[PDB]
């Protein structure tokens, strides 16, 4: 529901030579991040951040949308820096954390887990599968 039928779909055109449209978790060649929900009521759901800042468990303009006893207005937020995603803890001392770490501000990287509230969500970016060189010293 995040486009109105209208002018969708144009009305019936052959070739065009598609590509994202109800999957772009394909590549998602823009500076884009999603999260998983690795564990939890509702497993296999999944939320896509188009950069800039998104809060979390607000109900208005948010593409998170946890309705729980849980999770706080803003309990956790999320801000992109240097073409990072990061994550930031409005939280009162205790609250989002990130490895299992209170800290006040992480930065969100490919294959990171973070933790909030009750529910468990995994960090995931588009990788290119390219080189597979990062560090490693396999010598003396």
């Amino acid at each position: 529901v995040f486009r109105a039928d209208f002018l969708s779909e144009l009305d019936a055109p052959a070739q065009a030579g598609t590509e994202s449209a109800v999957s772009g978790v394909e590549g998602l060649p823009p500076g884009l991040a999603l999260l998983v929900v690795k564990r939890g009521p509702n497993a296999g759901s999944r939320f896509l951040l188009d950069q800039a800042i998104t809060s979390a468990g607000r109900h208005p303009d948010s593409d998170i949308f946890l309705d729980d006893v849980t999770v706080s207005r803003r309990h956790a937020e999320f801000r992109l820096e240097n073409n990072e995603f990061n994550v930031v803890d409005v939280g009162s001392l205790n609250g989002t954390y990130v490895n299992r770490e209170p800290v006040d501000s992480a930065v969100l990287a490919n294959g990171d887990e973070v933790q909030i509230g009750k529910f468990r969500l995994v960090f995931l970016t588009g990788h290119k599968q390219g080189e597979d060189l990062e560090h490693h010293h396999h010598h003396h």
